[PDB]
């Protein structure tokens, strides 16, 4: 159901703004300090950003959290080189989302 969808949504968002490697994630990019930053990247995502619509009702299926959740990690690996603090972190954030996602979905 949407409630059981958007009900685990909820607790995957707080696992991973509790994760370890959560930190370059929790709040939106400045683009003062990130030269290109807003230039490249599209659409900018963030948890806190995520955190704001989900406990508004901004998401109505959780295929729709899952978009945004990925938009983090993409954005992440276009941006960031794989050996970067960030890049790695990013790497890790996704591998967490991603088992932690079917574990409660399938
Ligand atoms: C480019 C990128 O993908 C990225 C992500 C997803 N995260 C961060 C990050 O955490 N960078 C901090 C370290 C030094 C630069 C600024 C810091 N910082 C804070 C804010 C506003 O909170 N914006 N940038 C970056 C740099």
């Amino acid at each position: 159901s949407m409630h059981s969808d958007l009900t685990f949504c909820e607790i995957i968002l707080m696992e991973m703004e509790s994760h370890d490697a959560a930190w370059p994630f929790l709040e939106p990019v400045n683009p003062r300090l990130v030269s290109g930053y807003r230039r490249i990247i599209k659409n900018p995502m963030d948890f806190s950003t995520m955190r704001h619509r989900l406990s508004r009702g901004g998401y109505t299926s959780s295929e729709e959290f899952a978009a945004d959740a990925l938009l983090v990690f993409d954005n992440c690996q276009t941006f960031n080189e794989d050996d970067s603090e960030v890049g790695k972190a990013g790497h890790i954030m996704r591998r967490f989302f991603e088992s932690r996602w079917e574990e409660f979905y399938q």
